[PDB]
């Protein structure tokens, strides 16, 4: 695996990122806190979004053009994608009332952190533009990268607004949980930043700035993003937290999950009433009742059939839109998403 | 007053900003929520930071160069400074546990908003870069403006970290409340975004990009920022909430206020013990005890003498560093700050 090898080399570069971001004695205490925020929240994941930048860069740039400075800028932009994700996740954990992430308690759940995590999240986002300035300022793709990260943040935030508006706390929202609504939330809240952003960053760094090539890449990557969020929704309830590193909250949070959308399409009038009575509530027995209904409607089997259909669809889109990019750019990512 | 006239003309342009930011039917609901966030949080203030952009622009640019498009870009950048402030304040109200702002309950205290305000704050920040792209993309100062707003956000966030680290909830922190600590917090948390950012934005728009001229402007503006935060700290306890539009929380939040720093410099060993026992706690009787101690040490009189000394100092800095900029750029702002 092209990711599995480059993984340890990627993590080894974190130490330099922290040193450069921690490099005015008056702000000493604030800088020591930023280092703590970085070390707790940006390290511990699979680093698939950040590694995608590095792997795509090595596949798109001519090896004679892959000098020490060029590769350093590639790893740094990969770490900017990981920082963007860390910004979103620190805040998403507060708004989703989550307990754990990447095998440890959520940063905001830590004694002595609490709602100060809001500012900590904003500092993580600020660090992206600090790194882009320090390493890419004199490059011709500088403005393209800045605008890509800003645009990806706007899209994600619009997606999170849709996610939160469809999931009001204390209100029965089954009418809102439609396939059309689900597809819009997922496109904006995760597909852009998770798949389009790292490949587009590598494309701009390789000097591929054409509107058509970015549109063709986006066509594959947004569909891959849709499947990744469906899988994330499935694992929220049916995944092993020792593997996922987090505890699911979608049922309690009244979320427009892929699971609830599939339930509503297959439920009898009686089964709809069970869902209405038990969904979007904090009671453990009500959550268990929803999971029992999902297993009764064979939703894990419906998911298994969907993964197969989605995989074939994404492969047909790679055949249609990959050119002139090497298909291996999209196949490597598809190998990581589909298990 | 050059601000008092241009105030109504500034507010009249908000309608266009909202229309352009609310201009894909799938994200309809999210866009309707963004409009609600903008209308609740960006309108209702004095608009002094946003007006500073417009007034400084008209004073720095030749009237023959002040065309309809140029002025439209000036009002828009003024509204970007107001959006940046709205982003910081929506989040600062959550972390300071505030109740009201600009005469109404804090956005997060609204029933049905709560911690979703975290995402709402992030959308306000995203809107800045949406407006810069839509109006300033083809201008030579585009990258300078983007970098100025990003740098101002980083500085402010570093300042807020320092503010929160010096004010731990549940801990007696009087040792930390020094003049040197206070001056660092204030420089970063408010002075850059409140005074340096709007003048620098107008300077870049007028084609004044020289390192020396920006350094000379900053020398005046950061000192003005220091006084504005001291006045804000004084009004937190001794101001009229019908005038300030907000309720003070500095004593309850264990903040390193200018007032507590002055108290600690003038307190007898007995008075220090009263402060230690009553500061940084939510009990109304303990807050009242701290205010009684402040009035006993004549801190409102100490503030009155400070405003006079600060005013003379800022005027001496205008005489020293204003040139070649018209002194009226700094005098107009000084007239607004000093009451
Ligand atoms: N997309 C952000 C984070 C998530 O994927 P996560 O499962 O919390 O990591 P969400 O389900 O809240 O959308
Ligand atoms: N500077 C941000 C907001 C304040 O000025 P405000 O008094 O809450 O408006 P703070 O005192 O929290 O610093
Ligand atoms: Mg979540
Ligand atoms: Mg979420
Ligand atoms: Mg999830
Ligand atoms: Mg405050
Ligand atoms: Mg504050
Ligand atoms: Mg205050």
């Amino acid at each position: 695996d092209v990711y599995a090898q480059e993984k340890q080399d990627f993590v080894q570069h974190f130490s330099q990122i922290v040193r450069v971001l921690t490099e005015h004695p008056e702000i000493g205490d604030a800088i020591a806190r930023l280092k703590e925020v970085l070390e707790y929240n940006t390290i511990g994941g699979k680093y698939n979004r950040g590694l995608t930048v590095v792997v795509a860069f090595r596949e798109l740039v001519e090896p004679r053009k892959q000098d020490a400075d060029s590769l350093q800028r590639a790893w740094t932009v990969g770490w900017c994608v990981e920082l963007l994700q860390a910004f979103f996740l620190v805040a998403d954990d507060i708004m989703d009332s989550s307990l754990t992430r990447r095998g440890q308690i959520c940063w905001y759940q830590k004694p002595g952190v609490g709602l100060d995590a809001i500012n900590d999240a904003n500092l993580l986002e600020a660090c992206i533009y600090r790194l882009l300035k320090l390493y890419c300022r004199e490059q011709p793709y500088y403005l393209n990268l800045i605008e890509l990260f800003l645009q990806s943040s706007y899209q994600t935030e619009i997606g999170q607004t849709l996610d939160l508006l469809t999931a009001p706390q204390g209100n029965v929202d089954l009418v809102r949980f439609t396939e059309k609504r689900y597809k819009s939330i997922v496109k904006y809240k995760t597909a852009f930043y998770s798949f389009y952003l790292p490949i587009a960053a590598a494309m701009y760094m390789a000097g591929i700035d054409g509107e058509k090539e970015h549109a063709n890449a986006k066509k594959i990557l947004l569909e891959m993003g849709e499947f990744a969020q469906i899988q994330d929704d499935y694992l929220d309830l049916f995944g092993d937290p020792s593997v996922t590193g987090k505890i699911g909250t979608d049922i309690q949070d009244n979320k427009c999950s892929w699971l609830v959308v599939q339930c509503l399409q297959r439920a009898t009038p009686e089964q709809y009433q069970i869902l209405k009575e038990n969904y979007g509530q904090k009671e453990a027995e009500k959550v268990a009742r929803v999971k029992a209904l999902y297993e009764e409607l064979d939703l894990p089997a419906v998911f298994l059939q969907y993964e197969e259909d989605s995989y074939s669809h994404i492969m047909a889109l790679i055949e249609q839109y990959a050119a002139p990019l090497p298909p291996a750019v999209f196949l490597g990512l598809a190998r990581k998403i589909y298990k």
